[PDB]
């Protein structure tokens, strides 16, 4: 209990295999995460999972300065990640964006900081600026530049590790190559679930001994206009229900125990109290392999996320093969 | 370090994944012992494996106490394993063996006593009885009474989990199968490596939520008569060796490696300093699927340890296909 499942990461620091996922659409209310949270922790959640352009951070980090204070957990047993938003790539405004998160958290550093997504935009107040006809206003910015600022922000102590997240092939051989690499990511964290496995990408980073992990592992949280309503339902799927009745668990069970087994940290969002709890029964049976490769047989290059919004620019990571 | 990576067991306590092997043949002094469990401790080993039947409990007991007083080490953050000599099935001498390992090895508990070898020898001092002309002294003992005192020692809080060692496919399910059946097995012990790699006994202890613990992952000791001089030598296969080179690793940090991503909790013995620390890399890197597919294909039906001295009851464990 006072244990539980970490993976080392290349920089030495552990990470919790089963992450809580914070992001809620936009008509949830603030009160609803910090709840989700306390109840994640309080089940047994030791890896939360936020970004600054979630804007939750400061019910996230009242929850668990909460369940510190109130004796449940200690917040070297708490790992925490944040995430730098598009519109502060440009390596100045990458220290501050971090001091931003950590005030609104009011923690003194977080245990991971990932570059959000790899495509830059305007720096400014709006997440997402535009100009006077409706067009995005993407930023030309080296993510080597941005990468460096984030290695000073893992010697200045704020983030002690630090990664990237919806980055592709191309992209994390282009800072595994920088001149005066410091720091290797310690993660990329993809979509990942057994309609989109990312088989290609998963061997990659494990060759290069980055952890894939693994967000909209139960589907996503299928939000328009991001998600399209007629995607396929992960959790209805015939063989993942087949393979819960035969467990006694559930679909969702099966696609985050399938991620654990394959060697990718799996996140899961729930903010109700029973899923959160149903959750952390991943830990509670194993698959065989016949049940492992009748869930790798499932891949159909769904990918529910694709931001195409981000589309144009060479680093929209979705266009290249992996 | 004062993380690291452990499973869950069905009992809900937790194994650390990477166990240390402290069976050395006859030759070696038990002095080596001490010392290699201090070494051990030191590498970042949190799990030790030994046996009544190895000789060397008042040296490991020695080493882990050592580790403790020094400030190196809790004993809550040290999973100590014993095993109950085939000497000792009758229920009546299963606790008197227990509480002669902890007053060798000096500690209040072990955190795991399994049943070493599922064949029954005649009671008494000798751990091999045999008859005037040399011959082995067999016994009957029914395992299920011989469970059914194991779950009283993990009552008793001698042990805080209970688990079996080189049990097949038929002895897993007589434990399953018991009326009355307090406490599952936590685990099953057996010898496991590429050239055998349990794929079968794996699956079905993973349905029963059992986990498998490999020893001989590294091709064991080679000690004679107890393995056959000609069987190949493991850690020259032509694929290890390649991905060892790949990796920048070594042929045994790829066997151990295996076993990890397949979901298997691995014994690695060393009694060489340099090799003790090597071992523990088995957390700084990954193999990839196809990697892992590779040592797949190594399997060969080379049994290293066929232990046939004891063959010939029907609860010689080796003789079925799994
Ligand atoms: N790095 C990035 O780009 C990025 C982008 C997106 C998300 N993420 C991270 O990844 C997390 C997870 O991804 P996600 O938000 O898309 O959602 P997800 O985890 O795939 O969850 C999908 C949905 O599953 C439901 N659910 C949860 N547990 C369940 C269970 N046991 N049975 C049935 N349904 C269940 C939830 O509804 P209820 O809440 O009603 O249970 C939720 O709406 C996010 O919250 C975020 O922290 C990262
Ligand atoms: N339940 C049972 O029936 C049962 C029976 C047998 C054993 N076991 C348990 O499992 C343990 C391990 O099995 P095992 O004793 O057969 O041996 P093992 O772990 O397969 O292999 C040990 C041999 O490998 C060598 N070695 C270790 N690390 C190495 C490296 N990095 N590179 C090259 N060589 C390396 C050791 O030599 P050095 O010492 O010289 O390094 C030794 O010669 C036992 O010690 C015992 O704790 C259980
Ligand atoms: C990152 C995000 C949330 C998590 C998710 O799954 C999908 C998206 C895509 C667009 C982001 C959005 C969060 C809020 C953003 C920044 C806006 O206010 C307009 C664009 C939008
Ligand atoms: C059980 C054992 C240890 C670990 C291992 O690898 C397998 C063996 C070989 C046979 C056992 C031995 C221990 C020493 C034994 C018990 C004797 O005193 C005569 C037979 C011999």
């Amino acid at each position: 209990d006072s244990k539980y499942q970490c993976v080392k990461l290349n920089d030495g620091h552990f990470m919790p295999v089963l992450g809580f996922g914070t992001y809620a659409p936009a008509e949830v209310p603030k009160s609803k995460a910090l709840e989700a949270v306390k109840l994640a922790i309080e089940a047994g959640f030791h890896h939360i999972d936020s970004a600054h352009v979630y804007n939750n951070e400061e019910q996230v980090g009242l929850a668990i300065r909460s369940k510190i204070a109130d004796g449940s957990v200690k917040r070297e047993d708490i790992f925490y990640t944040s995430k730098l938003w598009s519109n502060s790539h440009r390596p100045e405004l990458v220290r501050p964006a971090l001091e931003r998160s950590l005030k609104n958290l009011q923690l003194d550093y977080v245990d991971l900081y990932l570059i959000h997504f790899p495509v830059s935009v305007k720096p400014g107040e709006e997440v997402i600026p535009k100009d006077e006809n409706g067009k995005i206003l993407f930023d030309t910015v080296d993510l080597c530049a941005t990468w460096e600022a984030m290695e000073k922000c893992k010697d200045a102590g704020l983030a002690k590790s630090i990664g990237v997240s919806n980055f592709n092939h191309r992209l994390l051989e282009m800072i595994l190559n920088k001149p005066g690499l410091k720091y290797k990511p310690v993660c990329n964290q993809v979509e990942c679930h057994p309609y989109f496995n990312q088989r290609k990408l998963l061997d990659f980073c494990k060759s290069k001994d980055i952890v894939l992990v693994a967000y909209s592992a139960l589907g996503s949280h299928r939000e328009e206009p991001w998600v399209d309503p007629n995607s396929p339902v992960l959790l209805e799927d015939p063989v993942l229900c087949a393979l819960a009745k035969k467990h006694k668990r559930t679909p969702a069970l099966i696609a985050l125990r399938y991620q654990l087994q394959r060697g990718v940290v799996v996140l899961a969002k729930s903010y109700n109290e029973q899923r959160i709890r149903q959750n952390v029964q991943v830990f509670e049976f194993q698959l065989t392999s016949e049940e492992m490769k009748a869930i790798d047989g499932l891949n159909r290059n769904v990918r529910y996320l694709t931001l195409d919004i981000f589309a144009g620019p060479p680093n929209y990571p979705f266009s290249d093969e992996y």
